[PDB]
């Protein structure tokens, strides 16, 4: 019975540290914005950062959901379109100001540099393999190692959201990142 | 009252060299600052004089490795005896495996780093040390036709996502030997995807 009181507790959690930050809201107003009491929280939850890792599980979800949903309806015919489609997926997603917060901001200075790489690997690293023998296997792409080239990959697509994230002029800085992404992976796919 | 600020400066510079052999060895984790304070030829009180933590400490650490590894940096580059601004930036990727790979390097800037500074404080240190330079190489390959004009610092700022991802993924590897090469052929790839020449 108490999965509903998680639920009602994630929900609170995930929209009022989405407009205001983590630092900005504290526990006590998340409970009563869910249906909740203290100790009902406290059964539920041991502190501020493991409720907060339960949002992030729940906002990653709905990334990578939005991901596929993106990539999908850009219609992307070849292995090779798809990631292209990928990367423009990411730069929106990422530019919403509740990932922005929550997932570019807050994420990395409530759990490690270790835990949030974490996420990444979980979330992003599969998917990225995934694109990426399909456009070995269609002749898109070398055969190399797969696992290194995703990973750099993974690292040079959270650098560019988190330059924007944190950008003097972010209109600009997501439109250049944009097209350094672009040439940086038309550099090594066949077409 | 000099010899007390003249032996100040002296402890302070024990004290980062003793950190930074004792951290480089077993880690910032398993060495606490009063084994340090033993390794040099000085007290608690003379420790605290001069550094607030042990955190403000592994700062200065860190400090004095990327001021070696950046020196490294250009150095390898240097001898390399790169022709155009493309084997420049072909040599610097080469250049920042092998000093990444450097046991302390990889102990202290790759693995205790990121946590005992923030997100936010290790993100300034790549910025810092790796930025300009690689904004240079960048400018340099552009103003010499080798590469398309493009915004410099984007692609830059994105370069440095990708290259101490490599290291990381390096320095956590199951098998790092392997784990290197393989990292390496695709940074070679990458950027050779993009280098006219």
């Amino acid at each position: 019975r108490s999965a509903a009181t998680r639920e009602a507790l994630i929900t609170g959690a995930r929209k009022l540290w989405g407009l205001r930050g983590y630092a900005e809201v504290g526990t006590p107003e998340i409970a009563t914005e869910a249906g909740v009491t203290r100790g009902a929280m406290y059964h539920q939850f041991a502190d501020k950062a493991a409720l907060f890792r339960d949002v992030v599980e729940v906002v990653e979800q709905d990334v990578m959901a939005r991901m596929a949903t993106l990539v999908a309806a850009s219609g992307a015919a070849t292995p090779a379109d798809a990631i292209r489609a990928a990367v423009d997926a990411w730069l929106e997603v990422s530019g919403d100001p509740e990932v922005r917060q929550l997932i570019l901001l807050d994420a990395p200075v409530v759990l490690g540099w270790a835990g949030f790489r974490d996420v990444a690997q979980r979330y992003s690293l599969g998917m990225t393999e995934q694109l990426i023998t399909e456009a070995i296997r269609a002749g898109q792409l070398a055969r190399q190692p797969v696992r290194p080239l995703a990973q750099v990959l993974i690292g040079a697509l959270d650098e560019a959201a988190m330059f924007i994230a944190t950008a003097d002029d972010p209109k600009r800085a997501r439109r250049e990142t944009r097209q350094v992404l672009r040439r940086l992976i038309d550099g090594m796919l066949n077409g």
